[PDB]
């Protein structure tokens, strides 16, 4: 069992896109366990050009390492389709 707190944060030249790719990746969109979601606190937003990205999680160490993997592609790939 392990409490992790994390927060992720990268800037674009404009606010528009930072707005988009900050909708884009709402814990709604992202393929993480249904059951998984239940007992995570992911949330994003912008400010200014910059994305802001905090995540609060208490369970087991394979499911956060699952969590964050399906974040970080969600990210990704949000940023090479938008932007």
């Amino acid at each position: 069992k392990i409490r992790a707190k994390v927060e992720l944060t990268w800037e674009y030249e404009d606010e528009e896109t930072a707005k988009a790719i900050a909708n884009a990746v709402n814990v709604d969109n992202i393929s993480i366990p249904e059951k998984l979601k239940k007992s995570l606190n992911l949330i994003t937003f912008p400010d200014g050009a910059r994305v802001v990205t905090k995540v609060k999680y208490e369970g087991e160490i394979e499911s956060l390492v699952v969590a964050l993997d399906d974040l970080i592609f969600a990210i990704k790939v949000a940023e090479e389709v938008l932007w």
